């Protein structure tokens, strides 16, 4: 009798626990256990609510499987992450938040990568020294990613680190394509360079005689005579290149000019010996 009554608190408990019976079903067997003169009955009702439990805990999570499913462009990785949380689910409402958590990932994850895309897409534009058939060919290249993604081609982390691959190699070819740009700057510089050092040869050849100290000169013109033909500062030392280079060469470029300007005021009105 007693028996009974710790019996049946437990087995209308047992019922009230089960996490995918509804309330409606929960209320009619706990009402039956509490209504019941017999034990062996009462394990009769506790079976068939367990067995109830797992018909509506099947249907339940497979039928979320398949919603999942059912959302459109769903990265294969991210159905599978969320079919087997929905499949490990103790409740139903769990079952219900992993639907939902789905959809919010799954735009979330295509919101980013669009994001990401876009904001490359822009900061490849401004990479001054990219030809424009360069720039197609990598905002084009962008764009296979993100159609490669929507097709689940790629999972989110495999597409960002495309746009990242894509973005550094249009880098690498915006600077071969800058030290070009330089190389070219920097022959122009100095070759005025040369032509002055060849006029301040000439008048330090026909007016030395007139120099204060004119081994100093001599030894002037000719460091800078071989400066802009080596394009080295020194004979042990790198040739000119990239925007090193072209301060260097502009820095001498400044210098032969006050020695030319230097040699023109000493031998100002003298003649030619």
């Amino acid at each position: 009798d007693q028996e009974l009554g710790k019996q049946s608190r437990r087995s209308q408990d047992i019922i009230k626990s089960l996490g995918f019976l509804s309330s409606d079903q929960k209320d009619i067997l706990v009402k039956s256990i509490s209504s019941s003169k017999d034990s062996q009955l009462i394990l009769k009702f506790v079976t068939q609510a367990t067995q109830l439990n797992n018909a509506e805990s099947t249907k339940a999570k497979q039928m979320a499987q398949n919603d999942v499913a059912l959302i459109k462009n769903i990265s294969p990785e991210v159905l599978e992450e969320y079919k087997e949380k929905i499949q490990r689910a103790s409740t139903k409402s769990q079952v219900d938040e992993f639907v939902a958590e789905a959809k919010k990932v799954v735009n979330s994850n295509k919101e980013t990568l669009v994001n990401q895309a876009n904001g490359k897409k822009q900061e490849i534009a401004k990479l001054e020294n990219l030809s424009n058939d360069e720039m197609l060919r990598y905002n084009t290249a962008i764009d296979n990613v993100v159609k490669q993604y929507n097709e689940g081609k790629l999972n989110i982390t495999a597409a960002m680190n495309a746009l990242n691959s894509i973005k550094q190699a249009a880098q690498e070819v915006a600077q071969k394509n800058l030290q070009k740009q330089y190389a070219k700057k920097i022959e122009r510089i100095s070759s005025k360079g040369l032509a002055l050092s060849k006029k301040a040869k000439e008048i330090y050849e026909k007016h030395k005689s007139i120099l204060p100290t004119p081994g100093y000169y001599a030894d002037s013109v000719g460091t800078y005579l071989n400066r802009f033909r080596d394009k080295q500062t020194f004979g042990n030392r790198s040739v000119w290149t990239g925007q090193s280079g072209l301060d260097e060469a502009k820095k001498m470029l400044d210098e032969v000019k006050k020695l030319l300007k230097e040699l023109q005021d000493l031998t100002r009105g003298t003649k030619e010996d």
